[PDB]
């Protein structure tokens, strides 16, 4: 069983209309649509926007389908220099970028009682990297993925971001809430999403244009991986 | 009728947790919820463990796992309004996430996408909380905004940028906004009632470790007698 989440309803979309004996089930402002993918047991979650839904969706996600694996599908805000719209970018590891403990030893971004960063599976990340190798014009970058209750446009919270976390390949609002609900579930879990912005000035607009492009190029490399197992 | 009781730590639940008769214990998630009694009424206590994160999935499965009729977040908070002094008492007129910006896309500060600006706490838990304050001569209490964050407040811009965005702050900690937010989306009523164990500053940390216990006791005897009135 496959667990796949995203917030938007246009992240959701495309893999939605692709299951077949669909089992739609809306709890809690959430929708789940289960049945099969080309002969795989998956789960969608439409999760809404941001940290909470994300970990309420992804707790009511496990703890009722108990899925194997968890993908979060979507768009994201660029920070690597390489990326243009359209990219795919790959979790090796997750963080809070808005999470501040440090008042108490706690390294940045780090949350009490939780790692400082939460890693996305072996197995997965491999998956991931074989679906790619079957989207030969599709460039991808693979690293940090920091996650806030922000969507970022701004030069001073781009910079904030940079500082704390200067590895970062880009950003989000619900990825860091589906690890750690992950993490403390014990489930395996990576984030496969496209790029729609920079994170700037411009990404309201850009992020207004290429939500759809984000979620075809995102969408397309879940359906692949899906096969994959 | 059956009430939920929220609290992030071990010290801010371990009050009620003595309580409870014919406990029963379960461990999922990293969270723990104690079912049974307290003076005759069916309660579920909940320890969700810190920040926004663990207080919206431990919600989440509180609500579908127990279906409480209501929910009451206890434990600690850091003071922004003046007249709040430690173990003084916070009662949540209504909480936001003020950490929260989508304002790019027409929202104000502190709404995410989706959601209400607010979330409102239940004008019967409000009342039952204000009555329970009336069994406590000697506790100052402070209704009003409550602002929920993924961070421990304590430097002056921190404190002054949610001043600057959130006036009306009565006080500020990390798990409410996951749990009233949770909770709307479950159409569930919401109470937060948390006493203070700091005021936000440089001197906070020291203050917390300190005051933590008080807080608990302060907040523990308010959600008891609540307990007793529903
Ligand atoms: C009016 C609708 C509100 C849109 S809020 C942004 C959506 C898109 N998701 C990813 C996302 C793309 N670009 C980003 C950026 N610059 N910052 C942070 N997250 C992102 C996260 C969140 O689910
Ligand atoms: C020792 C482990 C790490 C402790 S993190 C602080 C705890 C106490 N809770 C309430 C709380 C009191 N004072 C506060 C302040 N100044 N800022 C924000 N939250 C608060 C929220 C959070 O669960």
């Amino acid at each position: 069983k496959i667990g796949i989440i995203g917030a938007m309803q246009q992240e959701v979309a495309i893999l939605k209309d692709l299951i077949e004996d669909v089992q739609e089930v809306n709890q809690a402002g959430c929708t789940f649509y289960s049945g099969q993918i080309q002969g795989v047991d998956v789960v969608l979650l439409q999760s809404g926007i941001g940290k909470v839904s994300a970990a309420l969706g992804t707790a009511l996600l496990i703890s009722q389908y108990a899925p194997d694996v968890v993908i979060n599908t979507g768009s994201a805000g660029g920070f690597d220099a390489s990326l243009n719209v359209g990219d795919v970018v790959i979790s090796s590891e997750v963080r809070h970028h808005d999470a501040d403990v440090t008042a108490f030893g706690y390294e940045i971004g780090q949350m009490a009682g939780q790692p400082a960063a939460f890693k996305a599976d072996e197995k997965l990340m491999t998956v991931a990297e074989q679906a790619l190798a079957q989207l030969p014009n599709t460039h991808a970058v693979r690293g940090l993925i920091c996650t806030g209750d922000a969507f970022v446009c701004t030069a001073e919270r781009q910079q904030f971001i940079r500082q704390h976390f200067p590895s970062v390949v880009a950003v989000e609002m619900e990825a860091s809430a589906i690890a750690q609900t992950c993490h403390q579930f014990k489930v395996p879990f990576v984030v496969v999403r496209a790029i729609s912005d920079v994170a700037d000035k411009e990404s309201p607009l850009s992020f207004e244009e290429f939500l759809p492009l984000a979620a075809k190029s995102s969408s397309a490399m879940v359906l692949k991986m899906v096969e994959l197992l």
